[PDB]
């Protein structure tokens, strides 16, 4: 399954970096023999030693695998010392900047984000996945398509990370629950819902729906958000919980042009 390269540059031409973390580095690559576009993970195998073999088992299990709602691992090639995993380039655009350029937007649309998010998050769970770094910044448009999916653009083999993860108590799959509700908060109201004591907040699940910004929000979306921002991570919806919900599931998500107020907050709290 795995593609050998004696050296990556002669399958991809190597464009702009998308992102950086520890020992990993997402960029754009041109597939030279095609003219395809692709995001590659480069990854320096020395980062892997000891769990080098765990690491490649799981990529085998999940390079079979496409959800609608995740990038999609294409292939995978080594070098004499990095593995790069070739991902779906998810080219839409970014979350909060369709919110912004749209005339119009309501509580079912943001709904609608959520759910997807749901689905994805649901099937990492049961594949034993934790993601752990759900934020807007790792969910993007698939097309500039009124209709677009979102995806999960990227994930792993503070004011989004759940009071367990803060505390240095054990945590689970639970954690993404909690990063889903926070992005619905600020999808229904354009900031987040923890600033400051912002550890001690966060700490003790302490925010409100505040006026006027919380006002024509519906009494099912703020309690759908109270369920997953749940300080108890026993007592907190799972995903599974979340898309049963009425708000996900049913019509109580309303129809209210809530844009004006969302966009005015997202281009006020946000760089
Ligand atoms: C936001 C910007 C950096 C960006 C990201 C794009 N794609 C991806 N970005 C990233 N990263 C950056 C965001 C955070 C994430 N952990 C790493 N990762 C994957 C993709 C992807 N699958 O296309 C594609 C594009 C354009 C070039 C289509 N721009």
């Amino acid at each position: 399954w795995k593609k050998q390269a004696e050296d990556i540059k002669k399958i991809f031409e190597f464009k702009e970096t998308l992102g950086t973390g520890a020992f990993s580095e997402v960029v754009l690559a041109e597939e030279k023999a095609t003219g395809k576009l692709f995001a590659v993970k480069c990854i320096p195998k020395k980062a892997l030693k000891g769990k080098e073999s765990s690491i490649e088992n799981e990529i085998a299990v999940l390079r079979k695998i496409k959800h609608e709602n995740i990038v999609a691992l294409e292939d995978i090639y080594e070098s004499p010392n990095h593995l790069y995993l070739v991902m779906q380039l998810v080219s839409g655009g970014e979350l909060f900047d369709r919110i912004v350029e749209k005339g119009f937007y309501t509580e079912k649309d943001a709904s609608t984000l959520i759910r997807q998010v749901l689905d994805a998050v649901y099937y990492l769970h049961r594949m034993g996945i934790v993601h752990r770094d759900l934020k807007p910044e790792n969910l993007l448009y698939y097309s500039q398509d009124e209709e677009s999916k979102i995806m999960i653009s990227d994930f792993g083999l503070p004011g989004y990370v759940a009071p367990e993860v803060l505390a240095q108590k054990p945590y689970s799959k639970a954690v993404d629950c909690w990063s889903i509700g926070v992005i619905a908060y600020i999808l229904l109201c354009g900031y987040p819902p923890f600033y400051d004591k912002l550890f001690e907040q966060i700490l003790k699940a302490e925010y409100e729906f505040d006026s006027p910004y919380w006002d024509d929000i519906s009494d099912s979306a703020k309690d759908f958000i109270r369920n997953l921002m749940e300080k108890d991570p026993n007592k907190r919806y799972t995903c599974e919980q979340a898309a049963r919900h009425p708000w996900i599931a049913g019509d109580t998500a309303l129809n209210k042009n809530i844009h004006e107020s969302v966009s005015a907050q997202i281009r006020k709290n946000f760089a």
